[PDB]
């Protein structure tokens, strides 16, 4: 696609810090971009939509090639259509936002320049960040993660694209998003089946696979850190089902793992850890620091910090593993509790190392499950499961919560506060910022 001007793209300021092993850390300046598929795509001559509720304009788009070459993307006015807002350090991403039309959310990147999205290299290095998740209840999710983006959107790679990062092209996840429009320069028109359950998107016929490593995703009542390993480390087309994940009918059949080797600690069995109130280790009704650590073995390590007192990640015990520690023990013994072999299938945390020594780009995100309802995030899941079935229960939340429709409806002044970042070598992000 290629990018018009009939709106301007001014993408919000938003600073962060890097550390030095030296105990120093200086203040970087960046800024946010929203993801193409919240823009406006039409005619590069005129204002004719491309894409209009859940379809594609049959004449604009007959194909993926010609869409792409006809069609354009435009700037998108963050907070009175997004409700995403930024002030210093802080970045604010509210759940629902009315304007012309109704909005949900919003997938956002940090860019290093106005062209750019910024690359971090994980591995050797750990990242710190301050959340607040006391607006976020059963049904939603507020995350943060990295994803094996290019740097440029895919520019280099798609002539066809000339809108490129500053206009959030090259999106890509495990799950090899097939709802994605643009891919790899070219519309995803042809295959182009609309969702029965939401009236903005659909599935096309391609997908867009990477190497996805979440932090953070999580609401009030559950959250959950999860690497997940790709046999191709970075942006990759897929082929229909051939993709796997969400999107298509076959989950595991594709080049990408879209369950990773998770870690929740109420699914491990510790129900008392996380959660609102104070009859919680960690309270979600007030901010909190989380931090994790990519150490050169692959493991991963991860603390939090709440009003001043540290606690490492709870203790585990799972099958013949114990400890804190996310490696490939823990990995291998929930695969042998709770079943499944997607991430081990594709290299497990050997395979991950690849995207953490290369560089990611940082997404940050706020939504709500049109597919499972979060129910994988925060209830019991599969829902015809029982607590005696191990790994079913991952959170509070009723069976029947997290419909779009229904939270939408009930709790649109919902919303997520990602603050405070800080990135450098292990053991340097709790020193003196700059
Ligand atoms: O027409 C002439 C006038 O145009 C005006 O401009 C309009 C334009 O016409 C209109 O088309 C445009 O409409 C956009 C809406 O403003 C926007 O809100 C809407 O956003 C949708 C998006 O369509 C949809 O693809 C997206 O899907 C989400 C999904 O909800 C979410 O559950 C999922 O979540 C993933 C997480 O993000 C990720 O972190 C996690 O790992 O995985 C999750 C599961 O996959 O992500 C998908 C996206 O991949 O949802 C959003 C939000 O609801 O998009 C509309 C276009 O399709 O609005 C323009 C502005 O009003 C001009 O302004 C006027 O001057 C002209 O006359
Ligand atoms: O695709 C949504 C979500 O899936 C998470 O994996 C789930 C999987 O959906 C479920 O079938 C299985 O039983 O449990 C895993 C772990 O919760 C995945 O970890 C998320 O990254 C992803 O957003
Ligand atoms: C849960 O984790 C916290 C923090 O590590 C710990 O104090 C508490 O004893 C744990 N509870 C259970 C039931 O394991
Ligand atoms: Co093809
Ligand atoms: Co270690």
């Amino acid at each position: 696609q290629s990018a018009c001007t009939l709106q301007s793209e001014t993408h919000p300021p938003l600073t962060w810090q890097k550390c030095s092993s030296g105990g120093t850390c200086t203040q970087q300046t960046g800024s946010v971009v929203i993801d193409a598929n919240w823009r406006w795509t039409h005619a590069t001559n005129s204002s004719t939509n491309c894409y209009d509720g859940n379809t594609w304009s049959s004449t604009l788009c007959p194909d993926n090639e010609t869409c792409a070459k006809n069609c354009c993307l435009d700037g998108a006015a963050y907070a009175s259509t997004y409700g995403v807002t930024t002030s210093g350090n802080s970045l604010s991403i509210d759940f629902v936002t009315q304007s012309a039309q109704k909005n949900v959310g919003a997938r956002l990147y940090l860019m290093a320049s106005d062209t750019t999205y910024q690359e971090f290299t994980l591995l050797g290095n750990e990242f710190s960040f301050d959340v607040d998740v006391s607006q976020l209840p059963c049904g939603l999710n507020g995350a943060l993660y990295f994803v094996s983006m290019d740097a440029d959107g895919g520019v280099s790679k798609y002539p066809t694209n000339t809108a490129g990062a500053k206009y959030g092209t090259g999106y890509c996840d495990s799950q090899c998003p097939r709802d994605l429009k643009f891919i790899n320069g070219q519309a995803n028109v042809e295959g182009w089946e609309p969702s029965s359950n939401n009236a903005n998107t659909g599935i096309g016929g391609h997908g867009s696979c990477c190497s996805e490593m979440d932090i953070w995703q999580a609401n009030s009542i559950s959250e959950a850190l999860t690497p997940h390993p790709c046999t191709t480390v970075g942006q990759e087309i897929c082929e229909g089902d051939g993709c796997g994940g969400t999107y298509s009918d076959n989950r595991y059949g594709g080049t990408c793992d879209p369950d990773g080797c998770d870690w929740n600690p109420y699914r491990l069995g510790n129900t008392s850890f996380y959660g609102p109130g104070s009859s919680f280790t960690l309270d979600t009704t007030k901010k909190l620091t989380v931090v994790t650590q990519f150490e050169t073995s692959g493991a991963i390590n991860r603390y939090y910090v709440q009003n001043g007192v540290t606690f490492q990640q709870p203790n585990a015990e799972l099958g013949s593993y114990s400890g804190n520690e996310l490696n490939d023990d823990y990995c291998t013994a929930e695969e042998a509790e709770f079943g499944g072999s997607s991430f081990s299938d594709k290299g497990g945390l050997t395979q991950f190392k690849k995207a953490t020594s290369g560089g990611m780009v940082l997404v940050m995100s706020l939504w709500d499950d049109y597919y499972a309802n979060m129910l994988w995030l925060d209830s019991t899941y599969p829902t015809n499961e029982t607590s005696s079935t191990p790994g079913a229960v991952r959170g509070s939340c009723s069976t029947s919560s997290g419909v779009p429709a229904q939270v939408e409806s009930q709790s649109p002044n919902a919303k997520v506060t990602f603050s405070n970042i800080k990135f450098g070598p292990i053991g340097s992000t709790g020193n003196p910022s700059g």
